[PDB]
């Protein structure tokens, strides 16, 4: 069954926590609405086992979530029932990369830090409006949940995100997009190198999606780019993943969904090419990495908006 | 479920209880017990601050004793995890000791002694539930626990009830064959269940009657419990005997598997009758008449009255 061991202790703790968590909320009513408490709210929970458990789990540590009764409505605003989302985190450890993936590629964790966490309340408030006046649609970042872990002395802060790219369909190429940025020579010796702006430019790369799509997609980061300008944010990232069917092909002729076909209730970010690609590529792009507080967030988001159209 | 009370005590117990069994669900079933596993313990501290402040207390300790123990004991008893998680759980424990909301279980708050006194004598209690397979008339220990909330600290034991799930009883005894003054208060004999006692059943007359065979199996059951009481030195446990009468209206029947301490009375008896017989309240050590005289005297009275 579910044990939630690890080499790595503070997965273990996680995958317990998240566990711990979501099992507590289902004893808590689903408010019909959150409240300003909701924003200042924690659970700490300490445990001191003794010889009992002492294979699979650490026997002392701490789990903290922050703000429980928001992230349970941002996971229900952006379609994630609480179940599923507690399979994708404990069911099997998250494998590395910093980041970690859930085991069925859902899902980000990321160590952040005091400040971050220190940041996140301060924009908490703001960030839920915005959800839910946009019902959820849009190409920030997805915060689930946030957590504070503490074994062996060692004390971590984790944020989960939603993963941009896809649970199935594979990454052949990948952009970190800010405008005004290359890959070192280390980078573009890996597998999946993350390239960045001059690479795109340098490499010829293009974006085949049509009119209709890149009309939705420009006016979705506009006002999620406006809303972080507000917040005075700024070196934040388009994310860019492509999905090559004829690549994933041959990689996998070697050895019921189409291929270059997904889910777009799961892989939310996927935008199908248009009819006149050179090749079959599915694009996932979506916004990362936003809280860097305050060039002034102004002129980054209207930089930002201007590469981001020069390239589609 | 939000395991709410107006007790916040029972609000942690069933908070305690609830997280125990879903712990246990997450951790192996061993071969065997070890020795480790009778010192072993599990301490959780809940601090919440704006979150869950309707249902729950915002600060409270939760500790198991020898969760591997217990779960053992459980399932060597009859008894699945989620079944006694369900018992415990899904709707508060009554007072009168408090019963689980099915009637199942007792819950009892016990001293840190008698914490100190089922360490000391697990061991032999637990090797004596697997020679007798399950069968005996000792208390069923299922569960130990120590809660903190509001700075108020309790233990607390959990057994199984003596007495039927469903099945009233109209008349109930706690007797312990003692020469002595055993008489229920004037108080006491004006409650509706009053718990009488040894002179209140001879001077009532009291009959059981149940038949050659069952009388036999229950005496040789109470003997070897009794002799095991004795080599650990304890004493001052009573027979609980409940009678249901079946007359006052399937009406005479109950499944054994749930009311594991029932007993139909004689074809010939008088009265249609179904006795719920037990021993409670084991945890006397001597050193604090002596345990061979106690368990001597206990059973010559038992075997006395059938
Ligand atoms: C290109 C970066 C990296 N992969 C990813 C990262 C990372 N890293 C993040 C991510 C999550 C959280 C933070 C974060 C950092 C600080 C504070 C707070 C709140 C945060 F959310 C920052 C970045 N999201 C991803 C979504 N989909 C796919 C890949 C992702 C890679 O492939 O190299
Ligand atoms: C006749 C007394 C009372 N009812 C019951 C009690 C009580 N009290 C107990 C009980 C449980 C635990 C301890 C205990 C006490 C100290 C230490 C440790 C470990 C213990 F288990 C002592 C007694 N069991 C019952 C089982 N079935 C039916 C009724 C029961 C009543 O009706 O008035």
């Amino acid at each position: 069954n579910l044990y939630f061991q690890s080499m790595d202790p503070l997965l273990s703790v996680l995958m317990w926590g998240v566990n711990h968590s979501i099992n507590e909320l289902s004893h808590v009513q689903i408010p019909v609405m959150l409240m300003p408490d909701d924003f200042k709210a924690y659970s700490k929970i300490k445990v001191d086992n003794h010889l009992f458990n002492k294979e699979n789990m650490p026997s002392h540590f701490k789990f903290k979530e922050y703000c429980p009764m928001v992230f349970r409505n941002l996971r229900e605003r952006f379609g994630i029932d609480d179940q599923d989302f507690q399979n994708s985190l404990t069911r099997s450890a998250p494998l590395p990369n910093r980041f970690h993936t859930s085991y069925d590629k859902r899902y980000i964790i990321k160590t952040i830090t005091s400040e971050d966490v220190a940041e996140m309340h301060n924009i908490l408030k703001k960030y839920h409006q915005y959800i839910v006046e946009c019902h959820g649609i849009t190409l920030l970042p997805q915060f689930l949940g946030m957590y504070r872990l503490n074994v062996d002395g060692v004390e971590i802060y984790v944020i989960v995100t939603r993963n941009v790219f896809s649970h199935r369909l594979s990454v052949y190429r990948k952009y970190d997009l800010k405008g005004s940025r290359e890959a070192s020579d280390k980078e573009k010796a890996k597998e999946l190198p993350t390239l960045k702006d001059n690479d795109f430019i340098n490499e010829g790369q293009k974006i085949y999606i049509d009119d209709n799509n890149k009309k939705v997609f420009l006016e979705k980061l506009k006002k999620d780019v406006e809303f972080l300008a507000q917040l005075k944010l700024m070196d934040y990232s388009l994310l860019v993943g492509i999905h090559d069917v004829e690549r994933a092909e041959q990689e996998e002729v070697e050895c019921p969904l189409a291929p270059g076909e997904f889910d777009p209730n799961i892989d939310v970010y996927g935008i199908k090419c248009h009819e006149n690609s050179p090749r079959k590529e599915v694009y996932f792009m979506a916004i990362i990495d936003i809280l860097t507080h305050y060039v002034n967030p102004e002129q980054y988001s209207k930089r930002f908006l201007d590469f981001i159209g020069h390239i589609l």
